[PDB]
């Protein structure tokens, strides 16, 4: 019955957050629970480049127009990504192989995206997805075509773009300290960081098995070095929803004073990708789940 934002609000972080979008807010009972639990609104899909610009130019905001404007009526925050991926791509752009033609392609989508909803977006996901899991640059479009100078132009396009918005890098398997892919991320924004790069924060896209909770323990405070303003949980959920894993999640934010916050990936069972692996808080019937109200509890004492 009680709101996990609200509890890590008084905890001294920013946001409990959830992903979802116009087809989630319209259907179950996920705005009454987002409405309640939550303080802040990430988009599914409603973002990502192949749902906002079809077509080089021809730009589509009907979802994320949706998306933002409940969240300003309900008084959430608004979370806004992915500006630079390789999925979801449309072909128009994985097809171009030049330098120049490509870069101005990637400056203008995010600097479209960033302008319309200026100084409604506390966090925008700039870039995504950069790095192989042995910490070599995943080679993608962009690394090909651009070279690794393509990081730092989008994150100073984005900066200028909207200079209110906290600038994320996000990335995946970050959940072990010794994992060659944690290792690299926090080397590489030291580095851009210190040649003037505006990393605000490392945002760890968290997709953990069951008994993987434990790692973040170690593997938060590790990102956190880097020297970010920001380190934030993404698309959380667990592979059988313990309570465990859940509670070393949410502690590991609490131990890392840089932590803002965390964002799980839905919000009922039914609705995930991983569905069978019941990954989430809030069962199909809506009702929380034990690990919710450990959480809750957690949060309490
Ligand atoms: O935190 N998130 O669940 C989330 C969802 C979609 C996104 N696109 N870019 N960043 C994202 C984060």
């Amino acid at each position: 019955a009680q709101s996990v934002d609200q509890l890590i609000k008084a905890r001294g972080k920013v946001y409990f957050g959830v992903c979802t979008d116009q087809n989630r807010l319209t259907t179950g009972k996920n705005a009454a629970i987002i409405q309640a639990d939550f303080g802040m609104v990430w988009p599914e899909n409603s973002m990502q480049w192949d749902a906002t610009e079809p077509s080089q130019g021809n730009f589509n905001f009907a979802g994320a127009d949706y998306l933002v404007n409940w969240a300003q009526q309900n008084g959430k925050l608004i979370g806004g990504g992915m500006l630079v991926w390789h999925s979801f791509l449309p072909s128009w752009v994985s097809s171009i192989t030049d330098k120049n033609t490509l870069t101005n392609v990637m400056k203008n989508h995010i600097t479209t995206l960033m302008t319309r909803y200026k100084g409604k977006i506390r966090t925008w996901d700039v870039v995504g997805e950069a790095f192989n899991e042995d910490g070599s640059l995943r080679q993608t479009v962009f690394l090909n075509v651009i070279g690794e100078d393509y990081i730092p132009i989008a994150f100073q396009t984005a900066r200028a773009a909207d200079p209110n918005a906290k600038l994320y890098i996000m990335d995946y398997n970050l959940d072990s300290a010794s994992y060659p892919k944690t290792q690299a991320i926090v080397n590489r924004v030291k580095q851009w960081r210190a040649a003037g790069v505006p990393i605000d924060g490392i945002g760890s896209q968290t997709h953990l098995s069951a008994g993987q909770g434990a790692g973040v323990l170690q593997a938060l405070p590790l990102l956190a070095s880097a020297g970010t303003p920001e380190v934030s949980i993404l698309m959380l959920d667990v592979a059988g929803a313990s309570p465990t894993d859940y509670v070393n999640v949410v502690n590991a934010c609490l131990n890392v004073q840089s932590c803002v916050g965390i964002t799980v990936f839905g919000v009922a069972d039914p609705d995930s990708v991983r569905a069978s692996t019941t990954p989430l808080l809030f069962d199909g019937n809506f009702n929380p789940k034990p690990a919710y109200n450990a959480i809750v509890q957690d949060l309490q004492q």
